[PDB]
């Protein structure tokens, strides 16, 4: 009942149809749990060719986004959002997004996401217009739209109504009972709900330990988790 | 001249228009540097309602993707790809993507990306059909399509013709010379190309040190980098 409004600044607003028209996020939008509203800097140009890029001072190969159309688009989104809208710029130089960061961001009722293109935006716009910079990971992309949609999808899951502990997930199985000689673990067939819970937890702990052992350091395990992990490490050994 | 073919398995192939129809990646597709071909498990169903999900053994709240339609779609993509196509499943349990991982993946001429929906896919399909699992970051999303497009965008940049050192990027500036009282650093106006190079490098080192100091540990700095970093740390202090 705590819907979310997300403003987006992008030279390619139609990309956002990927989240607004399909799947769980598509349903969230249709049901007004989530609203995504886009402004395109191109609509804020005044020259005949609607120029949205500009040359960097100091030379170099790439172009930056042109300040005036971009700035005007941001101001327009801010005016539509009213008070309390945090403005976010998606870039590799930003704070690294993780699930904890998602839950933090999901506390905001209003967000404005600025999507960079070309070699990015003028540093002074970050100083004057941007509240926080975030990265979805340590890699470089051709635009901030995919990171913006990634963020929107992640926070959308925390909006009550949208959906139906620091560890990786357990393996899951569905029909058929045998698949290419591979059988479903009997415990999952046993109907014994407490045995199944402990099995999945143990699998989560083992999988986390094997694939992402650094994740376990961030955790204070319950006595039960400590035990199951020890068991798994014993059996693995 | 070393184009890339990417097969995609997704219940929502139209999402991929976000990368195939717009921007740099849109141009790569139009110019046949990049080809993205989608198969939808829904087309591989046989029941009247084209069912693509199934119940997990052992109970629990969510659904998994139905094995038969998904498996059949993967086999079809593999047959179209011929030999040498690495099959990748995008999930939070996968290897964490970073720029080094992108460059590795960009070595492949052919990739098949399997996009999970609901609570994911049957573990045995990962054993039998998937070559590698990758994550775009430590957060949970409603589907693997955004991570798939993120990966495609990142590797696309390494395809020769698509575009026009372990450190964060330097600040960049474009017109106007003064923006809300904030001036462009004179060195960038000086025309002195060696001074500008050293300034940007120093800024990259300082920014990396301040925001992502762990990144510097992964590096063996040149004498010049060591010097500039020391200078920056001195001035900051
Ligand atoms: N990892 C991420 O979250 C992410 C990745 C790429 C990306 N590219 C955008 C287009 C240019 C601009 C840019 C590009 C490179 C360096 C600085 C700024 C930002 N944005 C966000
Ligand atoms: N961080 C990532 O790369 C990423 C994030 C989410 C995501 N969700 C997909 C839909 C369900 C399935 C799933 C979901 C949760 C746990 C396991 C499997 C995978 N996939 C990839």
């Amino acid at each position: 009942g705590s819907h979310m409004w997300i403003g987006v600044i992008s030279l390619f607003p139609e990309m956002f149809k990927a989240i607004t028209e399909f799947g769980v996020t598509g349903r969230a939008v249709k049901h007004n749990l989530l609203k995504v509203e886009c402004w395109n800097p191109r609509d804020f140009t005044f020259d005949k060719h609607k120029t949205v890029d500009d040359r960097p001072y100091g030379g170099g190969p790439g172009m930056l986004m042109m300040v005036q159309p971009l700035r005007d688009a941001i101001h327009t989104a801010k005016a539509a959002a009213g008070e309390g809208a945090k403005v976010i710029y998606l870039s590799p130089q930003g704070r690294k997004l993780d699930q904890g960061g998602v839950t933090e961001l999901a506390q905001n009722q209003k967000l404005i996401l600025v999507c960079g293109r070309y070699e990015g935006i003028d540093e002074r716009l970050i100083q004057t217009e941007i509240d926080e910079e975030w990265s979805i990971g340590d890699y470089v992309l051709t635009g901030g739209e995919l990171p913006a949609m990634t963020l929107i999808d992640a926070v959308a899951r925390f909006i009550p109504g949208v959906l139906g502990d620091g560890l990786l997930d357990c393996p899951h199985y569905t029909r058929p009972e045998v698949l290419e000689g591979l059988t479903v673990p009997p415990v999952l067939m046993s109907g014994h709900h407490e045995e199944i819970r402990k099995w999945r937890l143990k699998q989560s702990l083992q999988r986390t330990w094997l694939r992402r052992p650094e994740l376990l350091e961030g955790l204070a395990l319950t006595d039960e988790q400590r035990k199951l992990l020890k068991e798994a490490q014993a059996e693995h050994n």
